[PDB]
DNA sequence: AAAAAAAAAAAAAAAAAAAAAAAAAAAAAAAAAAAAAAAAAAAAAAAAAAAAAAAAAAAAAAAAAAAAAAAAAAAAAAAAAAAAAAAAAAAAAAAAAAAAAAAAAAAAAAAAAAAAAA
């Protein structure tokens, strides 16, 4: 649901890329922090296959 | 009383900055090992000193590698043009001590007010 609660969002996106391995990530939480790097696409697909 | 400049209304153009949260790097300032350097002790190889000696400069003189002369030929270096690197000369500057103008505390004394006595 929405914080209004008048409309909905999705919960995860039905992905085909596997986006985390391959666009990466960079944040700061309070406690954690993540930084993963950015991967070729068609390496990861191999790996996934 | 004339001139000039600020400011404010509302639709337009275009910008700037402070913090949180984790993880890694980069400056920059300290204790603290670690070795030069220096003062002040005892200690010990070198100059002195002397007598005694024999190894290499003189001297004779031949001769054999030599330095000047002659020639031919190759082409390194010097001076004149330009084009870059790198350092004193001179002038400028931002904090920084000096001076001057405005805010807060001070009481002396009185106007107005509030309150109560007989």
């Amino acid at each position: 649901d929405n914080y209004d609660g008048t409309e909905k969002i999705p919960d995860v996106m039905p992905t085909k890329i596997p986006n985390l391995l391959v666009n990466g990530s960079s944040g700061i939480a309070v406690g954690m922090a993540t930084n993963i790097p950015p991967h070729n696409l068609t390496e990861v697909i191999n790996g996934c296959l």
